[PDB]
């Protein structure tokens, strides 16, 4: 359970982040998908990009990673009052995409790499332990539910 500053410290920082959500989501994916190619391959979408540089010029990437991080400030912004929002998001994962809990690890991993990498002064260390807290609590609820529908492994 995140503590009310605990909050305020993640909820900070991706205010900032919601200034230029496209360009957050690009980076985001993009350091996924280098740090962890067999993300890549989960994409029918986007499993044609062969190097960073086309995946800098997809607009289709950057609208997906827009996708993403809308869903999860919207997840941030109940500060773990996300039963209805990780319902659908964990069904569909599990179901249909077969995201195995271990990427959202790494997904988690390059959120958090990007966002010291672009807001330094509002992600020192306090923010850091708390944002990583704010992921570790999404992916625990949404291993419970992969659990649940018999896919946590
Ligand atoms: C912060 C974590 C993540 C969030 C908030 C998120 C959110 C979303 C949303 C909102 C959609 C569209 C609606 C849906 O299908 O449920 C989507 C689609 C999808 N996601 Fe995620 N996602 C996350 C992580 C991942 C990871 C780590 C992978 C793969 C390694 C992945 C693979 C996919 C795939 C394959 C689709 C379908 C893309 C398409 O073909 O249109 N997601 N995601």
């Amino acid at each position: 359970v995140l503590s009310e500053g605990e909050w305020q410290l993640v909820l900070h920082v991706w205010a900032k982040v919601e200034a230029d959500v496209a360009g957050h989501g690009q980076d985001i994916l993009i350091r996924l998908f280098k740090s962890h190619p067999e993300t890549l391959e989960k994409f029918d979408r986007f499993k044609h990009l062969k190097t960073e540089a086309e995946m800098k010029a997809s607009e289709d990437l950057k609208k997906h990673g827009v996708t993403v991080l809308t869903a999860l400030g919207a997840i941030l912004k109940k500060k773990g009052h996300h039963e209805a929002e990780l319902k659908p998001l964990a069904q569909s994962h599990a179901t249909k995409h077969k995201i195995p809990i271990k990427y959202l690890e790494f997904i988690s991993e390059a959120i958090i790499h990007v966002l010291h990498s672009r807001h330094p002064g509002d992600f020192g260390a306090d923010a850091q332990g708390a944002m990583n807290k704010a992921l570790e609590l999404f992916r625990k609820d949404i291993a419970a539910k992969y659990k649940e529908l018999g896919y946590q492994g």
